[PDB]
């Protein structure tokens, strides 16, 4: 129904270095991927997503249906099972490894918010292409 749809660069993120140590991202890759701005592209097609994350020459493709098991592969390479929810047509809400996700679209602004213990990493994005 594609509310989602489009091509996002991030603009700013906060707690990006926590929290990848936290879940085992290798630090030459965290010092590599701090300042950069990742481009998010979405396809929607009603319950149906496909989403590609680039952050440089690291690209990750994830696709899932809505209320069903899918398989995520997350930034460390470990593929989750796990079910995604919407609530309403503008809010993803997911959890694996004890991180609850939330990607929340305001126009052109997604908000993803990944909480794992006290640590919460945000990060927005701005609508390109
Ligand atoms: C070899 C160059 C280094 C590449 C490593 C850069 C990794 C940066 C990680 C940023 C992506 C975080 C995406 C979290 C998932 C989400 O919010 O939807
Ligand atoms: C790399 C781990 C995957 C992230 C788990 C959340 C999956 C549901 C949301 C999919 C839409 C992705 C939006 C990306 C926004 C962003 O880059 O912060």
């Amino acid at each position: 129904g594609s509310s989602f749809s489009g091509k996002y660069q991030l603009q700013s993120q906060e707690n990006f270095e926590a929290f990848m140590k936290a879940i085992g991202l290798p630090e030459e890759l965290i010092q590599k991927g701090k300042d950069i701005k990742g481009v998010s592209e979405i396809v929607q097609n009603g319950k149906h997503f496909k989403f590609t994350i680039t952050a440089g020459s690291k690209v990750i493709q994830n696709e899932f249906t809505v209320g069903e098991e899918c398989e995520l592969e997350t930034m460390t390479g470990e593929k989750v099972k796990t079910v995604v929810q919407l609530e309403g047509d503008n809010k993803l809400v997911t959890t694996f490894k004890n991180i609850k996700s939330v990607t929340e679209l305001n126009g052109d602004i997604i908000t993803n918010t990944m909480t794992l213990g006290d640590i919460v990493f945000k990060r927005i994005s701005k609508r390109i292409g």
